[PDB]
């Protein structure tokens, strides 16, 4: 049993809502959100924009020391960080930017990292300002992913078409 409400169930370990990540972290303090990263860890718009700002930029400064240190992660990877005041971790995952003309096959990847972690509050990787279709997204997601992972969709529009095509 744990803390997450209000999610439709469909499959056996994936559970998806209409919700912002933000606000669902804030309320759930999960042991782990993640985030969609770049290579860079430049937090500058979309979900990954949207949990920097409420972290007052602290993930922003803890990103720029990683990066300093390691050097970008690779399409497909990912670290984990600090949650800061939204979760214990912060899993940043890098999905394929199309957008960046990035290989689609590459969604794949990104989401088995999810599988070293028991239970997660995610997005959909790729979707939004990356350019991927949020409905393969979804597909991958649940082909990709054997560990319980809790999907915040912020449009309540797209929540909607993706379950009802949801095979
Ligand atoms: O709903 C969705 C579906 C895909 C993703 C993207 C939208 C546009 C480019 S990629 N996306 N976006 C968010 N998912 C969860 N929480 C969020 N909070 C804010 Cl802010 C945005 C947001």
């Amino acid at each position: 049993v744990n803390s997450f409400s209000g999610y439709l169930k469909l499959t056996d370990n994936v559970y998806i809502k209409n919700a912002d990540i933000v606000e669902e972290a804030k309320k759930v303090k999960p042991t782990v959100v993640v985030n969609a990263a770049n290579v860079y860890l430049k937090h500058g718009g979309g979900v990954a924009g949207a949990l920097n700002k409420a972290t007052n930029n602290a993930m922003q400064v803890e990103s720029d020391d990683y990066i300093a240190t390691n050097g970008p992660l690779k399409v497909g990877g990912s670290c984990v960080l600090s949650g800061h005041n939204l979760a214990k971790h912060c899993l940043h995952v890098v999905g394929p930017n199309v957008n960046k003309g990035e290989d689609i096959q590459l969604l794949k990847s990104a989401y088995e990292n999810f599988n070293q972690h028991e239970v997660l509050l995610a997005p959909l990787l790729s979707a939004g300002i990356f350019g991927a279709d949020p409905i393969h997204s979804l597909r991958v997601c649940v082909d990709t992913v054997r560990t319980n992972v809790y999907l915040a969709v912020f449009d309540k529009n797209l929540y909607d078409k993706l379950v009802s095509s949801f095979l």
